[PDB]
């Protein structure tokens, strides 16, 4: 089928695009060079103007680039990319250069931005590093102002996503161990 | 039917029970007075010993709470506890003594803690702030070590979640925004 549609998320919305706490892919460039992870642990921080928190680990490549440029793309994958997820969190870039090509990576760049961006993900935030040297150092925990906020109309538009109308292999993925991952279900409205 | 069996998670898998970013809630006492509060942004920090970290808006009665005695629980909700859960978000004590009962919630006690855990979810961690005085004032953001872990055994045990077997008022829900929830979905292994 046809190119995914990607809109704009207003701003003050972007933080609806982790709300359901998706396992995301964190890129990042440094020097010209990419790279992509997998983070299970990335949560809304602010509305607006939006933020989010992240925790890198002190041995990711991903961490590196991102001290040395300050800024970041978090991108929430699909069903379609359990396999795309696991490997970028299974294997680092320090180890071998051609990780994304072995990965099945595929980049895209968007808005201006000198980031790289995943192809086939559901939503994606530029992110801009608020540098906090001792959350950095004690707890790995990383904190960014979130610059631009996109998506893909058919599984997230208008502000709210449409899992249940959308594909199934558009899903979120959410990580518990190993190489296990539950989809998001089934939506419910409280009274 | 029958009580929930409960069982100690062992503490370096606590993490699991938030790795899939479920909407939690918070609880905590002060002076002999408890409350309970919905908080979609709570995530996991680190693994062992486990930690975490959740953002309290400086309005909440629950954060007052958790800055006066340092300690709080916080717990995966059901499906079943959908109306439970949007109601502790959107009731606050400080206007009403009442709010608990208000709003179903039944509380319990667990392993000599002076907490109230609320009856009826999957899953709970003691807590323990880590004073950071300028991420609790600049980012109402709050770090805490996890010194307990429970779980009930239908829904998660020998450290892994099983939402495809246990019934399904156990899944865990996912706040997007309004009253409107994900409950978590299908079951995914990456090769
Ligand atoms: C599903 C999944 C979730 C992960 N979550 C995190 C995380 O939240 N933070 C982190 O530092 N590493 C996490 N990891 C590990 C990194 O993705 C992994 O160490 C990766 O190989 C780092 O790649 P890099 O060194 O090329 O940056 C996760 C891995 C997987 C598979
Ligand atoms: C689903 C849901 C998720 C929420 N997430 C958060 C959160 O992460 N942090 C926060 O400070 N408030 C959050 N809120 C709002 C608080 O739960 C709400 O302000 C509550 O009434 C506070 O109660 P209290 O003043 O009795 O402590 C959420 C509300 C709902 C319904």
């Amino acid at each position: 089928h046809v190119d995914n549609n990607i809109a704009a998320v207003e701003l003050a919305k972007a933080y609806r695009l982790l709300n359901h706490g998706p396992t995301v892919l964190v890129s990042a460039r440094s020097q010209g060079i990419d790279n992509v992870m997998a983070a299970a642990w990335c949560c809304a921080l602010d509305f607006a103007p939006p933020k989010l928190t992240v925790v890198l680990d002190k041995m990711t490549k991903t961490r590196e680039f991102i001290e040395q440029s300050g800024m970041f793309v978090i991108q929430v994958p699909t069903v379609a990319q359990l396999q795309l997820t696991h490997r970028v969190g299974s294997q680092s870039l320090a180890d071998d250069a051609n990780k994304l090509l072995n990965c099945g990576v595929e980049l895209f760049e968007m808005a201006g931005h000198d980031l790289p961006f995943v192809a086939g993900c559901s939503a994606w935030l530029a992110c801009k590093l608020i540098p906090e040297p001792n959350n950095q150092l004690q707890y790995d925990l990383f904190i960014a102002e979130v610059i631009g906020a996109w998506a893909d109309t058919q599984v997230f538009n208008h502000g709210h996503w449409h899992f249940d109308t959308a594909p199934a292999d558009k899903r979120s993925l959410h990580y518990i161990a190993g190489g296990q991952f539950y989809a998001i279900g089934e939506s419910f409205n409280a009274d």
